[PDB]
Formats: C-alpha cells, structure tokens, sequence
C-alpha cells in the first residue's frame, strides 16, 4: 500500500466512540486477552506481572508474576508470551514465553503455568521448551493455540542487521541441522513461526527443512508481533518491516517469508538486503536507507536477486515505496525513523463481531499501530483469503498502541499502550509525551 | 513481480521436455480442451470451427461449425467461449461464445454483439445441433473480448468480457466501463452495456442468479468486475477460482476471483502502489487530437485528466496474487531493442490464459498445485506454483519451453506427463536476443510437450 500523510493520520480520530481509560499506572502492559472468566488478563513485560482486570469495573487484581523474568529498560525482552487453553474449564493451563537468563546471556523460555482456582493463583510449572534465542531487539513472542491444538508461538530475528546487532548474521532464513536440533541447539529459532506440541516437543506432521522436522512452521521473519485465527482457521499475522512493508501475511505451513532478502512484495522496490555481517571491515556506516543506498564494502543483494524457495509475499504493505522516497524526512525532526514507510504494526486482532457488532467490520483484522497513534481495521472477504481496500487508520491519539482485543458482544475495543516512547503526532513532528502511558483504555 | 531479462527468458528452453508438433498451420487456433473421448478438441477463432484431434495420432475433425461468426482479421473478436458440460455423458451440452452481427445497433466499431449459446452434442451424427441462445445482446469489439468460458463447481456459467479495449489504440477515447455496472431499467431491456471488464456468473438458461452478488444495489450477471482482459480463468480443485489477465503496458495479473471483488481496472494495475501506472482518461482529455505517449500514464500528454491509483475512490478492491510485472515509475517505456515495436519490451509477459495443473497418474515431479500461464509475447509457458491450498503463490513465475511462438494456450493430458498447447498463426514475439520478429517457428500449431 501506499503511505498516508500527516494529514490522513490526523483526520482519524474515530468520533463515533468513546474513550474510557479503565487501567493507568501499568509497566510495559504487552498483552492482553479475554479469560474464560469473562475478564481481561494482560502482562507486564518487565515485571512479569498477570493482571486481571474486570472489564466493566475496572478492579485489578495481580494474579501471578512470573519469576526472574529479565528485562532491559532500553529493550524489548522480558515477559512475551502469554496464551490460555482453548478448554480451560476442563484444562486450566496458561502458556508463556519470557527472557530468562542462561546459566550457559539470556535464553527463551515457552512455560506451561497451571491454574489453581482455588488459591487464584499460577502452580505446577513446567518448560515447555526452553534455550531459545534472546536479545533486546524484535523478539516476537505472541503465543496462540490453534485449532489443531498447537502451540503457534512467533520468535523475531532478535534485530540482527541493524542497530545494536548490525553485524550478526541474520538467520531467518537458516534452518536446524538433524545433529544441532539433537543437541537442543535452537540457535536457528530466529524470525519464525514455530509451532509445538503442548509438551513442546516437535509435531511429527511439522513442515521440513533440509530435509529436517523441527519446530519451526515457517520461516523468514523479522519481527512478526502479530499471530491470530481466523474462524475458519487461517492463520493471519502482523509484522514489523525494515524502513519499509510492515507485513499483514497469511500464514502458511512450510511458507518462507522472505526475510531479510525480501522486504514485504518481491519488487524491488524501496529495499535491497545490505547484509553487514558480510561486509569488509565491520567499521562501515549503515546509512539507514534501507539498502536502497548504502555504504562502500556492504554486500547488496536485490529481493529479485535472491534464490529462496517457497516464498510467501504479504497480503498487504504498510507501506512500499520507491527507489525515490526519501528516508530522511525533516518532519520528524531528529526522530527521522517515525516518518519511514511503515507504522510499526504491534500486533494482530481478528474480530469476530458479535450481538452488537460494530457496522461494517465483518472479516475485519485489527492492527494496532506503535509509531502512528492508530488502530488500523483491516476488511477482509468472508473467506479470509484476502483483503479488500486499504489500511483504515483509527483511534487517533499521541499514543503507542500495543495490543488490542474486542468484548464477545463486540461493541467495546480495549487497547494497551506503551509506558513510554516515541509517537507521531497531528502534523508529522514527533514526541515522547505520552497522552496515556502504560494504560488499558476502552472504545465504546 | 520484477521483470525477467531476455536472457533469462532465453535461457528457459526446457530440455526436460520432448516437443513433437502435433499439427501445424491452424486457423488462429485459440482454445483447447481435455475431451471425454480422450481426444482433444480446439478451437478456430477467426472461422468458428471446432476441431476434434487425436492426441496420439493426429486425425483432425471438423465436428462442427459456428454460423455467423463475425471475426475482424486485425482484431481479437470471433469465436471464443468453448466448454464442455462436466459430466458430459449425462449432459452432453457444449457451451460457446462468440462475435455476431447484432441487428439492433447504432453504431461504427460496436455493430456486433457477444452471444454465449449452447450446443447439443450428438452422438452417432457427430456434430453439434438444437443450438440456444442463452445470453445476447453482449458487448462486442475488436480488442480486449477475453470470453474465457468455464463451467462452475456451482453449476453456473463463467464468463470473462474484456473491457473492449476502451482507453487504448483504436478505442482510446472511449469511457472505459470495467468498473460500471448496471441498472434494473438496463437489466429489464436486456441492456447489457456494462457487461465490460467482467467475470459473469449466469444460470445454464442464461438468467441471473439469484445469489449474485449486489453491485449498487443491483443483482446483475456480474460476479466480479474492474477487469481490463482476463483471457485466464480456471477452478482449481477446492473450488477456488483462479485468473490470468492483461494488464496495460505493465501489471498483467495472476488473480483469485472472489464474488463481489472489484478488481480495480481501470483505476488500478496490479497492486495499489502508485508504481509504474497511473489512469490517465483519454475519453474527458480537453483536447481530443492529442496522442497516447503509450507511457502507462506516467508521463501523458496535455489535457489528458490522470488520477493515481490512490486517489481512486473505489471499493471492494483485490489486489493480484502476482504482477507481471510492476515497475517503478522512473522506467522506461520507449525501449530500443524493440525497436519499431516498443511494446514487446514493456514490462508485461501477455497471459494468454490460464490452466490448474491437476496432476495424473504420470504426474510431473514438483508440479503439484500449480497454474500454466502462456505467455503470448515472450514466446514461454510460466509455471506458477501456489500451496495445497491454492491461497497464495510460491516464488516466481518461471518461465518453460521459450520458443519464438506466441502461446494461446495450454492443457495437460489426464495423466499429466504431457501438455498439449496452442500457438498464434501471425504475431509479434521476442527473440532469444530480445529485439522481435514475426517469423513464427510453429504457426497456428497444436504441440505437445512429454516429461522427462
Ligand atoms: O520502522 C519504524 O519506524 C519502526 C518504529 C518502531 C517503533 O516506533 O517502536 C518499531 C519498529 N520500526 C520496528 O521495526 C520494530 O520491530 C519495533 C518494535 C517495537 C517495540 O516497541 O517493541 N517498536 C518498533
Ligand atoms: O503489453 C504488451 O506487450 C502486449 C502484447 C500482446 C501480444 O503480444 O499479443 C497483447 C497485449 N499487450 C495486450 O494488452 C492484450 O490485451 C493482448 C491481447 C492479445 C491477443 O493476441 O489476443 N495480445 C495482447
Ligand atoms: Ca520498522
Ligand atoms: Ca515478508
Ligand atoms: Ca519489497
Ligand atoms: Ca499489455
Ligand atoms: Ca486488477
Ligand atoms: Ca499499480
């Protein structure tokens, strides 16, 4: 798709609900999802904490903090996952993934929790799988059960090629050996969707790569904080892009997503893989324009140049541009990176509607925005095969958007927001004042 | 999708295959079919024949021909429509398509017709009799007809009607009606003007269906609309329905038609990217003596009103499963190696149709779920290849069995070791070397390609 302006942004600020702000003093809220009890649970990724919150009180409850969880203030690791079971009246688990230290600097953990209604509170725990990759970047997490019973659980690829990790070889494109994936050795669980067993062992019908069954469902991901069913079980996800084509992709057993060699389309347009990990002397510059330009003595490889297999483009960018679009906007002041291309896509929500369903969101996929301030509403046909029109921004508000869910009658939003951070306000300027920080808010 | 090079294109000989030309010399051959005689039966679309071959020994058949097929010698008009009825045995009923004088016009260019009619197949005569008319009256012209005809999972006639080549060349200034639609009082005298840009669904007795879907309030014929010229159409096994079409001087698309889908023509080619294309409407330009550039509308002359794709107010919208190809808009139309031909060079392959490759018995290795899309320009079979589920495509359109042959069509016998395709009688195609010729290695042929 194409990017929309200052302007249109502003323009969207979804009259027709109301704002109602029910939690506020909130660390890090992650995620949040409607228990089988009819309340709201969400997570604190830096403290580890499971709220419960009655959603038509606002009374909050801690639930459980999950121990040790490590967390750095500039990063994006600690708790992630957080899932419960589809039968929970007859099987009360409760799934995470958190940023643990490794005794041999930190590992992955996906966590079964055992729920003890009585005592109200999390026991008998045991790691599902554990030794998985972690670092302060793009770690992914969101972990869903699907209708095949399957732990889906998506790992970013932990921001190798840019910033802090500029130099490391990026791996979502690398696959398990027979002999590493005996030995535990999930160093290739970066930027893929696995999918498990709920003992976390690996499903005997899991897709093949290199001749080899591992965890792995597909591969090719950035930083993919978007994974959701549909009612008819497709698997619809969201996804953070380079500089470029945040990612709304069907997700597709054995698929390969492209990156890092394919950002978004396979068009060669706007991106071009600059991999620095091959680069001469690792002293060089990354200019920052998505390899569209780059620096003497990086390797630069077109999308159009790459020789992958199975690959799977999106459904939808947000957004592709051209060779000619300018990454280095002056309206964002120094905070040049909030007027890239994208919008920075948080997570995935599929709306199922309900007895007061909002008018016309039927097939409609929710995509909360960091960066923009917005929820988008995604139109899909009854299919859910693909998707009709543009990205329809909403809620507009100097906020980082994380995560949002809908109520069964589905006539009230409830969206996390960020503690803090960077956020694109009505013109195309940038702040860090934050209108609503770390808080759960409804739209009515 | 990017761009192949002549030299990849070049490269794509296929070796892996045995070619043996069945038969030569055709009459613009255009469509093909599996018979369930085990015989392949084909059609002529300038004379309105229908051939019947035998695969193995090569006996062609007159079985029978369409009376009053009109068919311009410049033009893409003439028989067209060609489907059997899916179980043939029981009902033995051949569907058609084709261009015929329509005694009820008022005009120059637009004094034809399309006729989707139905023909009763006998047996022991052999020969097809008790013809009926089961939908007239249909847009006619001599450029972008489409008339894929294919017969639905849901019993249901399909039917894609191009947009008649409104826009472009000999139609330049004409309004082009891919996006409109019609209105009851249209619907009620028969007035099918609309019927442009199209993938019909109609009744096997012609009429409407009652579960169509609504375009502004009104149940037509139209399933699917905003087409520029689907001459691709074709279910795969789930019941998906899967498209080939033509796309101006770029964005020829590999689409999945979905009931009620606006596919956006005219107002946008391929994805809404604002890449490479824009709509630029000769039919409202100020000063109508001015000259299409033939730039995708990029760069148009003055006067001519343009509009990008984002600024379109539609809705609706499906995008392609793959575009071949997209550019960006810093791209060069006017390519020299094409020289007095710059339309061979542009960034488009001309899908010449499309066909779901069911596997067989002898089935080709890898071939599984995927779609055959000949390519008229670039003289090759692209071999699209999608999951299990026919929801997305993997990887690239590869090209297969480069020759200087504009391909019109393709099957695959039943056990699938083998394709049976079609090629141009005349035409332009591109060389090894890029630059074009007119000398066409297999002339209004039949080959057949055996698997290795
Ligand atoms: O393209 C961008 O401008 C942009 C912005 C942001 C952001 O504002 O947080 C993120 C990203 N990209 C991004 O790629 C990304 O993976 C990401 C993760 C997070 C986060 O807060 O967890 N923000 C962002
Ligand atoms: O862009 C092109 O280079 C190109 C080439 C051709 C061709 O080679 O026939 C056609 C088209 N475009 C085209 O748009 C088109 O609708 C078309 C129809 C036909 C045909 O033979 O029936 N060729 C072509
Ligand atoms: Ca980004
Ligand atoms: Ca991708
Ligand atoms: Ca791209
Ligand atoms: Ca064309
Ligand atoms: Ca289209
Ligand atoms: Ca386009």
């Amino acid at each position: 798709d194409v990017p929309l302006t200052p302007s249109q942004f502003a323009k969207a600020k979804s009259e027709n609900f109301d704002k109602k702000v029910i939690l506020s003093n909130l660390n890090k809220p992650h995620a949040l999802l409607w228990g089988p009890d009819n309340q709201i649970w969400l997570t604190e990724r830096a403290t580890g904490k499971i709220l419960r919150v009655n959603p038509e009180s606002g009374s909050v409850k801690t639930v459980f903090q999950v121990p040790e969880i490590v967390n750095d203030a500039d990063g994006q690791n600690g708790l992630l996952g957080f899932a419960f079971h589809p039968d929970f009246k007859n099987n009360p688990y409760i799934y995470i993934s958190g940023t643990f230290k490794n005794p041999k600097p930190n590992q992955t953990i996906i966590r079964r929790y055992t729920y003890n209604k009585s005592t109200d509170t999390l026991e008998k725990p045991v790691d599902l799988l554990a030794g998985l990759p972690s670092s302060k970047d793009h770690q992914s997490g969101r972990l869903v059960i699907g209708p095949d019973q399957k732990i889906y659980y998506t790992i970013g690829d932990q921001g190798r090629n840019q910033l802090a990790y500029l130099f490391l070889p990026n791996q979502a494109q690398h696959t398990p050996t027979q002999q590493e994936l005996n030995g535990k050795d999930y160093h290739t669980y970066m930027g893929k969707v696995l999918r498990l067993n709920l003992d976390g062992s690996i499903p005997k019908d899991n897709p093949s790569f290199n001749g080899v069954v591992s965890h792995i469902y597909t591969l090719g991901h950035r930083n993919p904080q978007g994974l959701a069913f549909t009612p008819n079980g497709k698997l619809l996800q969201s996804e953070q892009g380079p500089n470029s084509d945040d990612e709304i992709n069907l997700i597709v057993k054995g698929g390969n997503y492209g990156w890092p060699n394919v950002a978004g389309y396979k068009d060669d347009s706007g991106y071009a893989y600059a991999n620095y990990s091959a680069a001469a002397n690792k002293s060089i510059k990354d200019l920052a324009q998505n390899g569209v330009k780059v620096a003497a003595g990086v390797p630069v490889t077109k999308e159009s140049e790459w020789t992958g297999k199975n690959f799977v483009p999106p459904l939808k960018t947000l957004y592709t541009v051209q060779d000619t679009y300018n990454y280095n906007d002056p309206t964002c002041g120094e905070m040049t990176y909030i007027c890239w291309p994208t919008v920075a896509p948080s997570s995935a929500y599929v709306y199922k509607g309900g007895k007061k369903a909002i008018t016309g969101w039927e097939n409609t996929l929710l995509v909360p925005s960091l960066k923009r301030g917005v929820i988008f509403r995604i139109k899909l046909d009854p299919t859910y095969s693909t998707t009709y029109d543009d990205a329809v921004p909403m809620f507009k508000s100097n906020n980082r958007y994380r995560d949002v869910i809908a109520s069964p009658d589905g006539n009230v939003l409830y969206v996390l927001t960020d503690t803090a951070g960077n956020v694109q306000k009505d013109d195309g300027s940038v702040t860090n004042t934050l209108e609503n920080p770390g808080s759960l808010i409804k739209f009515t």
